[PDB]
């Protein structure tokens, strides 16, 4: 193709982040060359997931997002068959060894309330914790339990607003927002 | 030879883990090419030992497993001739500088109670702590003192069930279980 | 799945070779988890292509195989729009800056004559050079022009027979041969 | 040119520190080849800023100094548009995610009181924290809040006096002091 | 700013190539953020210069392009004060230790004849060799002496047409061509 | 020369440790080729000093031992001219930013009481803390303040007894002990 | 044990050379801790083999020595089943793709004539080339064909005499010579 | 001390070159802190020696300069006891495996004829080849045999004039010239 959004994603995100999002999109029958707005969303969600696991202790989180579908489900089985928690119907993003629960991370262009309502409606397993982030600096989590400390969460929303600024600087933000 | 279990071990475990287990098996007159089930057990026990030492402080544990027999006994002498603890009759796996005791790590395909009974019957030195892990997610330790925190131990049993799943996925688990 | 052939490919070939073949198979709607015999063939063909380019001078060959379909065709256009050679109907493997021609590399489980007859029948552009290799140590090329020197070609067929031996050692060769 | 101060800066400071100060000076129309005293000051201020961020937690500080003017202001916007703090009129050096305030770092050849009076007079945003260091081992901060612990701050002033000694050892200190 | 050409240059060229062109443009009072077409030209000329020196022997060429103005002229003085050749009025790109002459490399969007006529009219030192390349695959040199072998020069023009294709793929070529 | 002790030191200690001890011995007019027993002592003292600084926080200790005489005294001046402590008459080994005092580390083949009595008699500055270690597992410090935690100190004496065992294993210990 | 020869081997030879010789000795039921003279011989023979392959072209030699017995024989089969040469009764050291023959390398403490007579008497396959080196600087090869150029062979014998000097410097040469 | 020449040497020459010259000067009872002009000469001579060996084939030269006195003489013995050449009375710089002779490299601030006359008068072994270089771009060798090709020698004299320019740029050349 040859879009400005594609070259911005390869320049804005880490090379391994781009490669992991490309594998995830291709595994689900999607083309980052054409679905460039979704390409920027998968990369952003991947970085937020990895920054989220970077907060806390060394053995606190088990990263589920970023693996291929078969191996990601294999880790979920080992976590469920060990701690005893229920098997989630959908693939979560992380697991908290400190709180004994799975975490579903969400990044939002609209309001954090709307996505969470849709994310909580999909996830029938009420035990799975949910944590939403927005490109404007807002956040919301299940039972007001934000898991990480304030500084690690603040670094996540700061990076989110930087991506939003770099997008609007080259005029890709308007098409990116009205696309979720 | 040319077994499926051998190629799985080289693919499932870290290269240095495979090399250390090969040296340990050859030092005791064993061939990983033929004793492929024991090859997978030594690798699993080595990774659990190294993950165990990864939990805690930086100078907490002194790793005994993984060294050759002569040097491993040399470290044991230095630890005994310094802290004043008794010399164990058999080579332990680690030493706890925080609890002032040696640790014997065990990985189990049957029940954790049976191995511990055999491990405690062999080790005459009652001061040496014993910690058993199973491929189903169970654990048991001397005086209910599990040494590490809950998160580090949970990561160990999660990896153990992942190895069990990958084994049964290629149909090596049945021969691996009925072989201990 | 969980096949012996898959674990052998990850153990026999270089990690980047495995990753490049996985991307090529997925790009064309193929699964290395199920098409394990084709997985071993794409890896073997990729290594032969890279060993082929390793022979000769530093700027002699332009590697076409291993790139994604869009970029690989982009290089072909630049080579054709510069030297003046005809655009091949199908994607070749390399280009010879010394002989001013594209090269189509083939690896064969049957006879080198049969594949070349099929490879020459497909490639309508008669200018594209063709070079076939077999797992038994045979080779054949267009106009008896084998491009590289004898030592580099001998190293290719030696590696091919080593892959054949390691396959039959674990009893994957019979299914691999009767599958082309 | 060919000054002794220039060769001392390249020998005393880290290569990346020298490169970052050269880019900052050139971006503001300054030549490190001629403004060698200012070259040593920008390098010293850069190292102090980086040593300052090295103290504390992992996600405590967001480094603003060292970036180009456009990107540095982009981070400031993301920090302000997220936490809700006021936009500073001038570019600060760091941001404290623990104390929710920007930090202006200063290095001084005269008295710490004089610079702070000038630094506080320039910065109209009273919320921005100010922390001054001197080449004699003195320090002063807003509301006597020195942010970091005593050991990290002591390491900063120790390095400052080492730079002062190495300068006077080669007789560049007198020209460096009477130049601020 | 936020241009598509800028993000393409950072994605198309090597990171060090981008950094060297940014330093060269800033040293001569130019902004790669605004002069994005000239930014792509300096990067292309830098890569061609480095690919040119990559052809031949190990000690054949002395790279002049890529250094800052003062050091680049220092090398020219050492080359002139040693071999005895005349000092060029303008900074050349390379020096040939095999042919005992400086080389001026040119990359062209129009015809190779027009630039060479302007390049030869500027360079009064007739001893300095001139070698022009075009984005269409053409080349021309002084006295028909193309210095390098055919394969190394062909690799240069092939890369030039690839840059032209990637530019027109994202629709930056038309503005890039009508800008020289 | 060609001594067994020399080859043991290069094999027992880290390469950089050997290089730092060689520079220290040569700076004071000593030859590690002939003073092989002193060569093993300087290496042992250097490793203990570096293991000592490895215990505690990140910015707790400033390493003085291992630097050349001029730079080591330069750091001492910066530490004294900043914290305000007295200048020691002799070069110490470390400085404690947490306890605000210099540390003199000693390694002993005889009794820890004898060296400390000689070390305390030499060091007139009573503020400088003193910490002695022995090859048998004993330790003693000023005012019974052992600075580090128990685990870090235990790791030091364990390494000391390992060096003693490896020395007696090759029969260099007897000459090493009766040489202090 | 604790021998001077052992510590000299670990200090004189490359770490990977020592590890490869240890694996080869253990595979054949030998202990480098006790067979220290044979330990120095296997290391010397391994380095000579690797220096030998370093001479010539890039794809000239296929290294057989250094591999485990099963894989080394696998390469020999691939070389024989491709070029058509006869299978040697004993494991050779290298294969010459330029001369189409296997090479048996020998290192000698006595006279080069005596070993070659024993090496040629053992190797029944007269096609396998034989090349002997001595610690005094002598060499002899089959049909006076020394394969490599003079400079590469001279570097081999120079290293051999350096090992002999370092051995006699520490007084291990006399026991090493009267041990072959 | 604190001289401009010292900081220039650490900035002009490669770090390992500086370390090797410091060891050589200290081994012969010289201080680079005070003998700064000799410090720049040993570094220059070391780089010329290493650039000289960089010219030619891979196994052509054996580097003698840069080693400590004992090991350097050990290599000379191995070279003499192998090729059969005479033992030089003084330590040479290199040995030519292609020409079978030792090489004495010289760098000169005066005329190349004067040094060679002194270098040839000292070296009684007439077989040792002599090659002189000057800071003005001149060279002279025994029997007009300049060993290397023209391009490698030209790169040496070009670097020599660059060092001369950087010295006079900071005004250290006049003291450096009138000091040989
Ligand atoms: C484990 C490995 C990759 C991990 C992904 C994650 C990346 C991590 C890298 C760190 C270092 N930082 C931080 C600074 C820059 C950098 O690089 N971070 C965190 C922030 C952004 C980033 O990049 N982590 C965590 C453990 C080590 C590691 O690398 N992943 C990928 C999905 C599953 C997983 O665990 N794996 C696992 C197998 C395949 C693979 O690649
Ligand atoms: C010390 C060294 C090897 C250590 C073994 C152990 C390995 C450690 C590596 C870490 C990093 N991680 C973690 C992520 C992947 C990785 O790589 N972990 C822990 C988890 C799995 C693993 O691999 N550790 C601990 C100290 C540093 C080190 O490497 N061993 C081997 C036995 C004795 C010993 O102390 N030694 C010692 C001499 C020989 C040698 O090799
Ligand atoms: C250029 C780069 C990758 C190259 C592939 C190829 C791999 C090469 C690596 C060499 C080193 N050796 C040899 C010993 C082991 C090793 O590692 N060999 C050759 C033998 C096997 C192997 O692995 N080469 C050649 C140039 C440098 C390089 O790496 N490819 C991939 C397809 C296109 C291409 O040019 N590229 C290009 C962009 C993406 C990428 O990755
Ligand atoms: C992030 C990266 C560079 C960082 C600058 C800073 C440098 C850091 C390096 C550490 C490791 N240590 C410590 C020992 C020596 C060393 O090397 N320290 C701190 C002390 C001196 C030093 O050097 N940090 C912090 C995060 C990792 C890193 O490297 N910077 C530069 C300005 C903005 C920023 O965050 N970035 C960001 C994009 C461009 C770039 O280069
Ligand atoms: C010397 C050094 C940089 C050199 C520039 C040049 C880059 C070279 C790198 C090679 C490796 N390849 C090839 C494959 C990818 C890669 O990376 N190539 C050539 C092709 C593209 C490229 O990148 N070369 C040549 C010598 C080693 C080196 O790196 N330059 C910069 C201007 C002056 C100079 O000599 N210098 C010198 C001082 C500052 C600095 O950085
Ligand atoms: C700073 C640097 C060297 C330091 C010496 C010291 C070495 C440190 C290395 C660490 C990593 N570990 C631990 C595992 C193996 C290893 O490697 N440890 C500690 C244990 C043994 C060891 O080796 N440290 C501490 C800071 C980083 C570093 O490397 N020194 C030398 C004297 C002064 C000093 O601060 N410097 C400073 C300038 C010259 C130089 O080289
Ligand atoms: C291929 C690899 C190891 C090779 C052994 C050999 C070592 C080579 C290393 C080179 C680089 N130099 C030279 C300077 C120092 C150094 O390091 N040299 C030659 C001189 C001494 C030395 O060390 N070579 C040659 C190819 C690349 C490589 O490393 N071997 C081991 C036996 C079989 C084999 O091919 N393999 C193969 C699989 C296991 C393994 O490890
Ligand atoms: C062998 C090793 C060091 C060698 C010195 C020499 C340095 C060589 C490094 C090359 C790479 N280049 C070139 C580009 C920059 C660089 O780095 N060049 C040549 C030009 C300048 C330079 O630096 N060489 C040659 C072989 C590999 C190596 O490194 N020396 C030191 C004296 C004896 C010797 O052989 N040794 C030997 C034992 C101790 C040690 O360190
Ligand atoms: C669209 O198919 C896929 C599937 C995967 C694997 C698992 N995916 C997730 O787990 C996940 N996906 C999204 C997301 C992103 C873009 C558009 C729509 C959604 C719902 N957002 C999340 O927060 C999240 O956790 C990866 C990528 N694309
Ligand atoms: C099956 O679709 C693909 C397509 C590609 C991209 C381009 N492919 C080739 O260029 C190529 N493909 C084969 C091959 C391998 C397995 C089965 C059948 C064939 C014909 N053999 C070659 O020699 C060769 O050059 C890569 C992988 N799979
Ligand atoms: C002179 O223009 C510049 C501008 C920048 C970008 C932002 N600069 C700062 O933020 C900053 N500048 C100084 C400083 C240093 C030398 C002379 C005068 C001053 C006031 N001191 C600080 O403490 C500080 O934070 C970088 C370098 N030079
Ligand atoms: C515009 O000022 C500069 C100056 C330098 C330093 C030296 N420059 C060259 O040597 C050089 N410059 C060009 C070029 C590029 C863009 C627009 C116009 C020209 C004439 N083309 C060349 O071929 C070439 O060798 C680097 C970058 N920009
Ligand atoms: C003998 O001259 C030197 C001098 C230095 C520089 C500073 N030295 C120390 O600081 C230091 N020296 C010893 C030590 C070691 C061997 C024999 C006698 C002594 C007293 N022991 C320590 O504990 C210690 O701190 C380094 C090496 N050798
Ligand atoms: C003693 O068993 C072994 C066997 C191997 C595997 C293959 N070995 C060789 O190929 C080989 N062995 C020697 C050698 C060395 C010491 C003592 C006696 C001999 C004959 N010399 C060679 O030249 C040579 O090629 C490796 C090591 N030890
Ligand atoms: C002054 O003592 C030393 C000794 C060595 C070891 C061997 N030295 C040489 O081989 C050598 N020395 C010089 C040189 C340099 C400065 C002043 C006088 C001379 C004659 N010039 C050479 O060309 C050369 O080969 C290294 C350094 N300094
Ligand atoms: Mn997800
Ligand atoms: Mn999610
Ligand atoms: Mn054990
Ligand atoms: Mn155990
Ligand atoms: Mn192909
Ligand atoms: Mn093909
Ligand atoms: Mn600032
Ligand atoms: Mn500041
Ligand atoms: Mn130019
Ligand atoms: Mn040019
Ligand atoms: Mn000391
Ligand atoms: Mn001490
Ligand atoms: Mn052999
Ligand atoms: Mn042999
Ligand atoms: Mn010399
Ligand atoms: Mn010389």
């Amino acid at each position: 193709r040859g879009s400005h959004m594609e070259d911005f994603v390869r320049q804005c995100f880490n090379p391994m982040i781009v490669e992991l999002a490309e594998k995830a999109m291709k595994e689900y029958g999607e083309d980052p060359k054409i679905e460039t707005n979704k390409f920027a969303a998968t990369c952003t969600h991947l970085e937020v997931c990895f920054m989220y696991s970077d907060g806390g202790s060394k053995h606190r989180f088990e990263i589920i997002e970023g693996r291929d579908r078969i191996m990601a489900w294999t880790v979920v089985n080992s976590i469920c068959n060990t701690t005893g928690v229920e098997k989630p119907k959908f693939l979560p993003d992380l697991y908290d060894y400190k709180e004994n629960r799975f975490i579903e991370i969400g990044v939002t262009r609209r309001e954090v309330h709307i996505y969470y309502l849709e994310k909580a409606n999909k996830i029938k397993s009420e035990k799975t914790h949910i944590h939403i982030f927005s490109f404007t600096g807002e956040e919301m989590a299940t039972k007001a339990d934000y898991t990480l400390d304030e500084e690690s969460r603040a670094r996540i929303k700061t990076r989110l607003f930087t991506i939003r600024q770099e997008m609007a600087s080259r005029s890709l933000w308007d098409s990116f927002r009205q696309s979720e």
